[PDB]
């Protein structure tokens, strides 16, 4: 049994959807963000929601689950794809970077739902070559499409990205998902044993180091004194296994695992100063700074999409009581 309904979010137009298990609230106007996301047997809310509209858009990356198109970095926002020179807004000023693309903050639409047995379905869309800025920037009929299902006790979240032009166009996706995580008695796990070397403008070396606490890792620990703000390799490329964040609460007895496909080859690890009550594990199909690293795509991630092709990149959200 399922239901959607349609809301107002702090001021917005939102559509709540849910099962008997996990109710989530995406906003189309917020970059199609999905700001709510609450486990039904227990009542808890999962994510980071915002306590007005204005402290949404002072930081809109910092709350519920933000598209990251392309995620992270690029170096003065230029890059070079097959001989061509792109300049992206320089909206990171002190590290003179291009910060976390250019949808997070963008009214997508509703292009359809659906409900059945199998789960409760709602997609979103948004087509660049209808954002003038965005073209000013980067000149592509990209369109992405966001589709959220819940079914059972998780929430899958597929991206499709096409190309409906007429050149081809490098791309990559990350999200900022934010969830609740009191540092006092929470744990976290991540499938990754290296992660890449940053500069002190947050960009790669090209380097890669062992994570010295790996086994930590692995099995979860707590984030107690632990600054993160890391850019992890996922574990999968090189082992096979799984490709996947957890965080514990350990007085509900809650398990969140968020999986994510191959094509997602790179976690960030961002905590703030550890002191926030927040903890955003952020799987990416590219690294940091991607579009200008001379190194193979099977390692950065770099993705390209011919005229008329389209990918999906998937990942999912699941909620165990144990
Ligand atoms: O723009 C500076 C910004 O960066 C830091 O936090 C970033 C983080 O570096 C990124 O990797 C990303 O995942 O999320 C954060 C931006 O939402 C600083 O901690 C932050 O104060 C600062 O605004």
């Amino acid at each position: 049994a399922n239901f959607i309904e349609k809301i107002t979010y702090l001021g917005t137009p939102a559509i709540k959807a849910g099962n008997e298990h996990l109710e989530m609230i995406v906003v189309p106007e917020w970059g199609s963000n999905v700001i709510s996301l609450v486990d039904k047997t227990t009542n808890v809310q999962l994510l980071r929601e915002p306590e007005t509209a204005e402290s949404f858009h002072d930081t809109p990356t910092l709350y519920g689950i933000p598209i990251l198109f392309p995620p992270n970095r690029i170096s003065d926002g230029t890059f070079s794809f097959r001989g061509r020179t792109y300049h992206f807004d320089i909206n990171e000023k002190d590290k003179h970077n291009h910060l976390h693309g250019f949808l997070y903050h963008e009214k997508w639409n509703v292009v359809t739902t659906k409900q059945t047995d199998e789960g409760v379905i709602v997609e979103t869309e948004i087509d660049l070559s209808e954002l003038p800025h965005v073209q000013k920037q980067f000149p592509h009929h990209a369109v992405v499409r966001m589709t959220y299902t819940i079914k059972e006790n998780t929430l899958f979240k597929h991206a499709t990205v096409m190309n409906k032009g007429k050149e081809a166009f490098p791309w990559g996706i990350g999200y900022h998902t934010t969830f609740i995580f009191p540092a006092e008695s929470s744990l976290f796990s991540l499938t990754a044993d290296q992660q890449w070397e940053l500069d002190e403008r947050l960009l790669p070396t090209g380097k890669l180091m062992d994570v010295p606490y790996k086994e930590a890792l692995h099995e979860g620990m707590d984030l107690r004194h632990k600054q993160l703000d890391d850019v992890f390799l996922s574990s999968y490329q090189k082992r096979g296994g799984e490709n996947q964040a957890v965080i514990y609460h350990q007085h509900a007895h809650i398990s969140i695992i968020y999986k994510a496909d191959e094509q997602f080859k790179h976690w960030v690890v961002y905590n703030a100063d550890g002191k926030q009550g927040y903890l955003c594990p952020e799987p990416y199909t590219w690294v940091t700074n991607a579009v200008n690293l001379d190194l193979p795509s099977s390692l950065t991630g770099l993705q390209v999409l011919e005229p008329g092709e389209e990918t999906t990149a998937k990942s999912s959200i699941t909620i165990e009581l144990n």
